[PDB]
């Protein structure tokens, strides 16, 4: 691997308050200006929102069980078993096989890591006690000397050799930390600084460094697993533990699936032999901050990269193809949800899920830098723990649907400096992210429509229509309250159908009634209002009063309708979480219309 | 870059301003004599209230969701000496032969800002130059990063040569660095009571404002060499009247002012090479080191009201029968809650022209090139829809009809007008003196006399806008009667626009306003698009034991031109006198409906037909 994604984005935005429970949330705003290339006068400012919440106050000291997943084969490549070899005594180095193996598991730890990453992210307490899991006071080490003894072991050992205690001291003191948090049997070459201690004491250091050395082990250990190729499964690991003690609460009732399933993916004890590094492996990432930082450019760097995690599996979906034109994947069932578990949800999302997470773990690779596994090893362990997410007996919140849109975890349309490096369907689609940041990207105003004619106050046009985030411009005019998305209406429809309508409660006729509440993300869902067949909509441009006078209105012209969007991004800030921002929207998820269409479907497959 | 001259610089003020309740005023006393007769003259006094938009308003959060300027990349010689400056380092030789951007309008911004309270409080220290917030700035180094780390694209990376060839400049980037909190990064911090707490020596506040000036005008050039002028420019403005609230003459005008507070920035990034000899540091204003704060006060005040003016002159030219007049706004809809959202929007249809017209003169006002993108119009537009959908009780846009093009009175401020490219000022709306100059003008509209009955002679005048004919200014500033002696007679037709005093409804002076600033007419305030027959009452009642004669000038002053002329510019404290708001009408008048029906079916619908009854 050689350069990771990681745009000081979420650096840059100060952070204030420290998070010390989950009453609490902190919310990273990001404004985007929208603009026709038609005429500047129709514009909106769209405040993306995303909340990061601490899942629980100590949601790193979670019991560990070592049960789950267990990589038994990721061995060093040539150059690092060749710098094994060193380890042992010279007289057992000389004569060595030169095809030996070594095999590395160190998953669960850099889980825990990355779970002390975010919870010093999200409370800015980091310690030994933490680090360790309550286990570092007493931990006795075996000592054996020259690692010719490692074969001595009734098991198994994660050994840490004295070159690396001697290159770089803190990679060292961070890997006997984690090591003994999940359960490890550490081997060590001199037990005890001064002879005759049966445990390692700990040059105790200042949080700073010290999560400035958390963060060089990350690395070091993504290095080590990516030389053996199993670099995709250590950051699928990574993930888990970031996302397993934050909860980034996302942007739909359904969304947050995957945040299910990355939290039950664990990983079984460690092992293996942790060599010096090779100098350079990673070459840079590509923000740059000192050695001791300020809790400060740490949360900033570490949000930034639990946000582009969140934000990468909206960014990576196999859209389903329907009557072959590509929509965000959707997912319907007849069978009526009960005590909130629907079994055939759940059998489709994971029939759905095997794509998702081929897909998802080649991008999640791609932004960080390490090559994904030729074989898909790492998606099928995602892939499991959906489908322990699915046939859990307990009730779930996420899949008390009967309609639902899987993959949308947070917007990912303002993170990335870059999309080319990914690889994703949706964005060839048009779903994907509508501005990169730092950069004006110019979209199509709506769908391909065709002007059908217009009446005394109202101009109608066909939408071939797919779904609202497609059509970009009406979140110009649902920013815009004074006279903006009321002039839009469905009243010219034949049959008034929509799957995810949402408002679902004043069904039992503008399109200002036929839209989420959408408050904590002013940007559209994919799956936002979808409807498959051609939709035909008409605007109410003036306003002829009964008595007389004909009111020209704010509607946009028809070369706005047909003229190209510009949307820039802008600032990123960050605050605290409000009223206004917690309001949830009520959505029409029930089986419908386009539902039993959408079930005979073409779906080519 | 000379674009400004040295009016204001030569008026000398004393008194600092503590408070809000307080202001300075800048009165420029004009002498308007006719041409013709050299008896009928008058002294107005333009005044231009400065006070203070807040007792703290340069510590304003920055918050940091602003326009975020892109694509700035540094000309040649600045790419090798970047690329020189990287180099050094092996944790910045990787971005070896990458083209660099760069972005400081959010520093910039905050600079004019500071300076503003500087030119109006007079004490500066790193509190006000750092939000407060410089006490405990940890700055990244470029020597102490790991080998992992790399230099991003979005930091504030400031070289040591820098430093090298000029502390001061340095101190000030990273000053104001703090203040827009961004990633500042130097070569390396000298570790001394703090591994990234950086300690600058204490200046007094005349060598800091000198490193403040001459540190605006680096990253000036700066922006500059990039094409990016009006684009690091635009945002010195907006820093500068986000202090100083310039009051405005009108009550429709000084939107702009709110337009330019709204206006905010990205954090700043890119790297900061020393300057390369003089592309904009050629040209110096002032060159003592720590200059006094008068003289500092003096060039910086009369930037602010350069800039606040240059609106008046940068006016796009609402065309009426083929006839320009002052873009003026017009709405049926009421207000409510104090806001007019059609108002608004026909605000934002007008600044779609009067940004690129504004910016365009204001890169000729500080001499800084033009580039053809436009990003600094787009940048203010955004700014204009910002103060235009707001959901908060606004002034500014409690009216009806509104006049949104000036917020200050631009004559007799600039030692000449020529470069500006103005369509206001092609027609007869623009300034009405040059300052060092003796202006002649022509003092009525076209005028043809119709008829002298007793003691009276009225004229048909073609009647366009006030303040397209001054005599009537030289009749209201006459030490004599002020207008009390000219009339109008209205027929069904003449409909007034933006009429004096609503409040009293056939004298004159009752139709104008009675601005206690400015006394200069208002462009747009009795605008009519039809001729308007006036009488002036020569003498007193006749068939009495007298016939008086008045000083009411004869057909020659009338119809012949006037010349005017600018006498210095004192400095003066708050009268009361000049606080006094005119009562204009700004309902939904029969005027507005000539307007409305024009936008809404056609211009052909409002031709020779106004005028009822020849």
């Amino acid at each position: 691997g050689r350069k990771p994604m990681f745009c000081e984005i979420i650096k840059l935005a100060n952070r204030k308050r420290l998070i010390f429970n989950t009453t609490d949330e902190r919310v990273y705003d990001a404004r985007l200006n929208y603009c026709s290339t038609a005429d500047s006068t129709v514009q909106a400012d769209c405040h993306i929102y995303w909340r990061l919440k601490l899942r629980r106050t100590d949601a790193v000291f979670e019991e560990y069980t070592g049960q789950g997943y267990s990589l038994d084969t990721a061995a060093y490549p040539q150059q690092y078993t060749d710098i094994i070899r060193g380890y042992y005594s010279k007289h057992v180095s000389s004569s060595l096989a030169a095809n030996t193996q070594h095999f590395v598991n160190v998953l669960a730890m850099l889980r825990h890591a990355g779970a002390c990453i975010a919870h010093y992210c999200m409370t800015g307490k980091i310690d030994f006690d933490i680090l360790s899991k309550k286990k570092h006071k007493n931990k006795e080490v075996v000592t054996l000397s020259n690692a010719d003894s490692l074969s001595f072991l009734p098991h198994s050992a994660l050994y840490l050799p004295s070159p690396l205690r001697a290159s770089d001291p803190e990679i060292f003191n961070m890997l006997y930390l984690l090591g003994c948090a999940c359960d490890a049997s550490i081997a060590m070459d001199n037990i005890s600084n001064t002879s005759g201690a049966a445990k390692y004491s700990m040059p105790h250091y200042n949080p700073l460094q010290l999560s400035h050395a958390l963060h060089v082990t990350i690395f070091y250990m993504l290095s080590l697993m990516d030389s053996c190729g199993y670099g995709d499964d250590a950051v699928l690991a990574l993930t888990s533990g970031l996302h397993s003690v934050t909860t980034v609460i996302a942007h739909s009732d359904e969304g947050g699936i995957t945040r299910d399933a990355l939290r039950e993916l664990s990983y079984t004890q460690p092992y293996g032999t942790m060599p010096v590094p090779i100098a350079g492996y990673f070459q840079h990432i590509n923000v740059l901050f000192t050695t001791q930082p300020a809790w400060d450019q740490f949360a900033g760097i570490w949000d930034y990269v639990i946000l582009a995690t969140a934000a990468l599996v909206h960014l990576s979906d196999p859209g389903m193809t329907v009557n072959d034109v590509t929509y965000p994947t959707t997912l319907t069932t007849k069978v009526a949800t009960v005590d909130g578990r629907n079994s055939d949800l759940a059998a489709q999302m994971m029939h759905s899920a095997t794509r998702f997470c081929d897909i998802f773990v080649e991008n999640l690779s791609t932004f960080w830098g390490v090559v994904a596994n030729p074989d898909g090893n790492a998606s099928q362990a995602l892939l499991h723990a959906f489908n322990i997410v699915a046939c859990a007996v307990e009730p779930n919140r996420h899949l008390e649907m009967n309609v639902m849109a899987p993959w949308y975890w947070v917007e990912s349309s303002a993170l990335f400096c870059d999309y080319a490096p990914f690889r994703s369907p949706i964005s060839s689609a048009g779903y994907g992210p509508q501005c990169v940041y730092g950069a004006r990207l110019v979209l199509a105003a709506t769908n391909s429509l065709e002007f059908t004619g217009e009446a005394g106050d109202y101009s109608a046009y066909r939408f071939e229509w797919t779904t609202m985030r497609h059509n970009p411009l009406f979140n110009i005019l649902n920013k815009r309250v004074g006279d903006g998305l009321a002039n839009v209406d469905f009243r010219l429809r034949p049959f008034n159908e929509w799957l995810l309508e949402g408002q679902p409660s004043r069904r039992s006729d503008t399109l200002d009634e036929y839209i989420w509440g959408s408050t904590s993300c002013d940007l559209f869902h994919p799956a936002e209002l979808t409807s498959y067949t051609a939709v035909c909509v008409r605007f109410r441009n003036y306003l002829s009063g009964a008595d007389g006078d004909v009111r020209i209105l704010n509607t946009p012209t028809r070369e706005v309708i047909e003229g190209n969007v510009v949307t820039r991004c802008d600032g990123i800030r960050c605050l605290d979480s409000n009223k206004r921002i917690q309001h949830v929207p009520e959505v029409a998820r029930r089986y419908c219309m386009m539902a039993r269409y959408l079930a005979q479907a073409r779906t080519f497959g």
